[PDB]
């Protein structure tokens, strides 16, 4: 339940995809994840554009999201159209964004 804005980082390579990244109807970007490290955690979430694989191009939709275990896992955000390289951590997806 409880949105973390001060939990403590996830680790980077304990996630699974729960949803792949995808459209939300409404031209944002959903994912959801499943993590086998620490509960609570803060998921090291980022989106990072096509020849730029340092820079979060990610506007969040939903809260600063964290993993639980009365809940959890649960993103949304906004991102420019384009090949976007979605992380959870390491674990990544490849997104080609519309809007």
């Amino acid at each position: 339940i409880s949105k973390g804005l001060t939990y403590t980082m996830c680790d980077k390579a304990k996630f699974t995809w729960k949803r792949a990244p995808t459209d939300s109807g409404h031209d944002t970007v959903v994912m959801e994840v499943a993590f086998s490290g620490t509960k609570p955690c803060r998921i090291p979430v980022r989106a990072v554009a096509h020849g730029a694989p340092d820079v979060d191009v990610a506007m969040l939709i939903t809260p600063n999201p964290t993993m639980e275990n009365n809940g959890g896992g649960f993103i949304e955000m906004q991102l420019p159209p384009g090949d976007n390289i979605i992380y959870v951590g390491e674990l990544k997806h490849q997104w080609f964004q519309k809007g």
